[PDB]
């Protein structure tokens, strides 16, 4: 996928280039994961993909307790050396969520990378999106509310362009994949995901 | 105008019925104030109307310093006895704005009334709206973040219904009214304000 980046409190000069590269390379070669709602962004598939890539690179992971069993895996955290990676795709309250995480951060870790998906992707209801997270952080930054270094990453794709897509069907009850296919497609014109 | 109300921390049992009545009666007989952007919600006209009604009823007022001269008057505060009324129509960061106001509130006032306008009204860019403020407060309430009693009020109008409208044109430079008319209209189908 493609990515848009917003750095706060000079996360760019603080971040270990190699640690950032591991995250960046993983995201760039990663296809768009989608599932039925028709086709919507699949955060669990996405986090599973990220996890399988970073675990072998020695990133320690932790999966936050979901407000709903079938939501488990919608958000995931990774840590390595002094870097914290927080994938936030759920509808958990953004500012409150991070204010709470910020507290622990200040009580070691020196920079945090937050991964979100662009608004262009149709998704679960009220689920966080990049532009919204950026707006909120731009606002706090404006009044010097926080000093923690943050690299905010937005997962996006260009419109009307052939891309690799992974379509999955889950039997959410224990979660199971009953069907999956790796096809080609693109996003039309929020956007609409089209498969070939 | 019509109003929708959401109470937090039992603002409803704490609020002086007469103090609430002064606020409620003012809002109910108040027409929809609009101006050119075509026609959009006019917060200054609205606050001027509210101010002219409450000052004679002994509500002390205070107008917050705007982040922009021509924005001055977009938000206004009123106090009387133990009640705080905060009209919030601007794009100032909601949670941060109120967290800061909350701090002073806890350092007397016993309940706060926050007035916003519904999402149905086309308005200034990124300006706060009722449904958004409610979502954010519902979220903080969910995790017992604040205990301050709040009555959140949303200014709305029914669709396809004849209503009184005040259309104004300002020479924003010192603010001046160069043109104004009191007509009839309605909101079609965000919504679109139509005048007759």
């Amino acid at each position: 996928m493609k990515i848009d980046i917003t750095d706060y409190n000079h996360a760019d000069e603080i971040l270990n280039p190699q640690l950032w590269k591991e995250i960046e390379e993983t995201l760039l070669k990663m296809p768009l994961h989608v599932k039925a709602s028709s086709l919507i962004f699949d955060p669990v598939g996405t986090n599973q993909y990220i996890k399988d890539e970073l675990v072998p690179k020695h990133w320690k992971n932790n999966i936050p307790i979901p407000k709903r069993f079938d939501f488990l895996g919608t958000d995931i955290d990774f840590g390595k050396r002094d870097t914290l990676v927080e994938v936030q795709f759920s509808n958990y309250p953004f500012l409150l969520n991070n204010t709470v995480r910020s507290e622990l951060f200040h009580k070691g870790m020196k920079v945090a990378i937050i991964i979100t998906k662009g608004h262009m992707f149709p998704a679960s209801n009220s689920s966080l999106y990049y532009e919204q997270a950026q707006n909120q952080l731009n606002s706090l930054a404006e009044y010097n509310v926080f000093d923690v270094p943050i690299r905010l990453v937005g997962l996006i794709e260009d419109f009307e362009t052939d891309i690799d897509i992974v379509s999955t069907t889950y039997a959410d009850k224990s979660r199971t994949i009953t069907k999956r296919d790796t096809v080609k497609g693109k996003v039309i014109d929020r956007g609409t995901i089209v498969t070939y």
